């Protein structure tokens, strides 16, 4: 029986997509061993969840640092045990998060096929594969902090085939450093160097969404395989719901289609109370209905921003909640827009829901996604880093009732349709996954 060991980078944003893939692989006959760090295994509490220590006393740089040296050993020990266990069949293959590059070494040692899953866009991958070049070209690290204000970030990156209108500012922002020993930069350069012509890499995207970028990547990594978007794939997967083991949706049911702006900046990052205030009043001042998922208590002095004055004002238009089943919300007919940091999971989900976006890029691949969302796909607009209510209210209204908004909804719906055609019989993303399983994962 096929037995795949799966391990994602230790953050929710990476665990979630790989878990979805895990469910797909399980439906396909694979005995699954999903490997979380103790920390993540605690939170979450032929499909077995295992855990390994992360070697820490979470901070991304610190985690990445531990991942580069403290995961190989316990990981291999786990493989050894699984191979000598009487409770489960021996391991036949590995599906590893691209950021967990130590698995490549493990795979060679245990002589096992290892398919990598990159959790971000094809463009982000292309960026990562070139971090090394930015250094060799003498571009990064920058000489000093003045690069943040001297217009250096506006510089166009035109030496990377496949990228059309990119600026240094749009590159996965880990290049933004003045430190030659920067953890993140070195982490990703190591990841990129471990990838070669024989590496099979799965991407949560589809051909049409990133055509030039994908073609460009394929010249270096011929075995890059778009198998997404995951949302559309799972949605159209027979019997997917048997692996499926409130007030918000009720609130939305009475709203006119496309009239509600959905806001959710995730928990992974807490914003400034100054920023928190501009969003609250920007939302209140636009006069549009809105569902805002946020935990004010996390923000220092945040709960105070939600005054009795604010509460009365939004009385007939907005609802603040601590959590919500994002999938069902994004796909609710009342949603007319999605305010987000535009990380990859959010972007693909919004695309699959056919919902225009409003991006507020914070870090990593967010500005990268924003650049495509704004200039390539034209299904959204960008919010200034230093958010201000007046301008925010304007952007929201443009998307919700303006002419630009209608055009973005149109382009979003177009992408939604192709996302779905790609992830069902006859579609390339769908066919690509079948091919990887058949030609690589299976003996």
């Amino acid at each position: 029986k096929p037995h795949v060991v799966m391990i994602p980078y230790p953050v929710q944003g990476h665990i979630n997509p790989l878990f979805k893939l895990a469910k797909l692989l399980h439906l396909r006959g694979f005995h699954i061993t999903f490997v979380n760090t103790e920390y993540n295994h605690k939170r979450l509490l032929d499909f077995n969840f295992e855990s390994i220590p992360d070697g820490l006393t979470q901070d991304v740089p610190t985690l990445c640092q531990s991942v580069r040296k403290n995961f190989l050993k316990p990981y291999c020990e786990l493989l050894t045990r699984l191979n000598h266990s009487t409770n489960v069949p021996p391991v036949t293959c590995l599906v590893s998060d691209c950021c967990m590059s130590f698995t490549i070494q493990a795979a060679e040692e245990f002589e096992l096929p290892n398919v990598l899953y990159f959790s971000s866009s094809a463009c982000s991958l292309l960026n990562v594969m070139h971090f090394r070049s930015f250094v060799e070209r003498g571009i990064i690290p920058f000489k000093d902090e003045s690069y943040l204000t001297n217009g250096c970030l506006e510089t166009k990156v035109d030496w990377i085939p496949g990228l059309k209108n990119f600026r240094l500012k749009d590159i996965v922002d880990f290049i933004r450093t003045t430190n030659p020993n920067d953890i993140m930069l070195e982490f990703f350069i190591e990841v990129a160097d471990r990838v070669n012509k024989d590496t099979t890499i799965l991407l949560n995207t589809f051909n049409e969404l990133e055509s030039d970028v994908i073609n460009a990547l394929s010249s270096t990594i011929p075995s890059i395989y778009p198998i997404g978007p995951l949302p559309s794939l799972l949605k159209q997967t027979p019997q997917i719901h048997q692996l499926d083991s409130t007030e918000c949706l009720d609130w939305l049911e009475s709203k006119e289609p496309g009239s509600v702006v959905y806001v959710n900046f995730g928990s992974t990052t807490v914003m400034t109370p100054e920023q928190l205030l501009e969003f609250a009043w920007g939302l209140a001042n636009c006069k549009k209905s809105f569902l805002w998922i946020i935990r004010p208590d996390l923000v220092i002095g945040g709960s105070v921003i939600f005054s009795s004055e604010f509460t009365n004002e939004i009385a007939d238009r907005g609802l603040i909640a601590s959590w919500c089943p994002q999938d069902k919300v994004l796909n609710h007919p009342s949603i007319g827009g999605f305010l987000t940091h535009c990380g990859w999971n959010s972007t693909t989900e919004s695309i699959c829901a056919g919902v225009p976006m409003l991006c507020w890029p914070f870090f990593a691949d967010q500005p990268t996604d924003c650049r495509f969302i704004c200039n390539e796909w034209e299904i959204g607009m960008e919010i200034d880093t230093n958010v201000k209510r007046e301008e925010l209210a304007k952007l929201i209204n443009e998307v919700i009732a303006g002419d630009k908004g209608k055009k973005m909804k149109q382009k979003a719906m177009e992408l939604k349709k192709k996302a779905e055609e790609n992830t069902r019989p006859g579609g390339c993303s769908y066919m690509n996954l079948n091919k990887v399983i058949k030609d690589v994962l299976l003996k």
